[PDB]
């Protein structure tokens, strides 16, 4: 869905899927800093499909892109991309998750995501000092964000120990639809004796799993909900007590601070370089600590 460049202040930025709220809001950020630059930015959706995202970047290369924003579908699948983009002098940045596994380093803007999974599972560890049961719902399984999301919550309970339990944990593919019913499954799995916290690694799947646990006819109270992201809805349910706890990750942030390089690179061959935000948990007590609090 290119159109040809008219001049060299123009950046590529391709999106892994773009039915994505979190992504959807990121674009936002993008296309305000973007007339700010004074650049062009053309937006691709890879529609979750890693073959359209690397034939999008191919043909960007072909016409004339030289620096190219990714948030890969896959960490590893796009390294050959990646490889390929920079040995014909396009330079690649990647925001949000990382690309790897390649001949060469790709420099990436993205929260810190083991800080991050690993404050939720600090929370879950503070909150049940004599030990809980955890479901962990998980986003898209090939992003590095889930891997070391995932991780990090592993190393929060692991290091509370084997008190804290947890009894499964599964994707949701970042999709609403799928944590409903996801969850739902898990949680007739364990009636007897339903789980105290379910970590779930986006918002949107959050709010998915929060209404399997209405739907269940369990209590919010204690069947306990974290999510990722603070997005507006999710930081209306924390308001509302539905929903404990959010992760602020500064998406605005990443976006912008990846274009900010790729001008400074198109002006001057400023060199692209790796940034990691901290994350910051969010609870009813800090909610205007959310960088989106004003939408809610
Ligand atoms: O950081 C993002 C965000 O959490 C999205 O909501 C999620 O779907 C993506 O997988 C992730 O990389």
């Amino acid at each position: 869905g290119l159109v040809p460049r008219g001049s060299h202040m123009e950046v590529v930025v391709s999106f892994n899927d773009l039915s994505q709220p979190f992504f959807v809001a990121m674009r936002r950020e993008l296309e305000d800093e973007a007339a700010k630059l004074g650049v062009k930015v053309q937006v691709l959706d890879a529609q979750n499909n890693s073959s359209k995202q690397i034939s999008d970047l191919q043909a960007a290369a072909v016409q004339g892109a030289k620096v190219v924003i990714v948030a890969p579908t896959d960490s590893k699948a796009l390294a050959g991309a990646a490889d390929d983009l920079v040995e014909q002098g396009v330079a690649v940045i990647s925001v949000d998750r990382n690309i790897a596994g390649g001949k060469t380093a790709v420099p990436h803007v993205g929260a810190d995501n083991v800080a991050g999974g690993r404050a939720m599972a600090d929370w879950v560890v503070k909150t049940y000092p004599a030990g809980a049961r955890v479901v962990v719902i998980t986003n898209d399984p090939g992003s590095s964000s889930s891997i070391e999301r995932v991780k990090g919550v592993h190393d929060g309970l692991a290091a509370g120990g084997p008190a804290f339990k947890i009894v499964t944990e599964q994707t949701a593919n970042s999709k609403r639809d799928q944590a409903l019913t996801v969850t739902q499954n898990i949680l007739t799995s364990m009636r007897d004796t339903p789980p105290d916290v379910i970590l779930c690694l986006n918002d949107d799947m959050a709010m998915g799993a929060l209404e399997a646990v209405r739907a269940a006819g369990l209590d919010s109270a204690k069947v306990k909900v974290i999510g990722f992201d603070a997005i507006p809805e999710a930081l209306a349910r924390i308001k509302a007590g539905e929903m404990v706890a959010t992760v602020e990750q500064n998406p605005g942030l990443q976006i912008r601070t990846a274009l900010r390089q790729a001008v400074d690179k198109i002006k001057s061959g400023a060199a692209l370089k790796s940034v990691s935000l901290k994350p910051v948990l969010i609870t009813s007590g800090n909610l205007t600590e959310a960088s989106r609090i004003g939408e809610m």
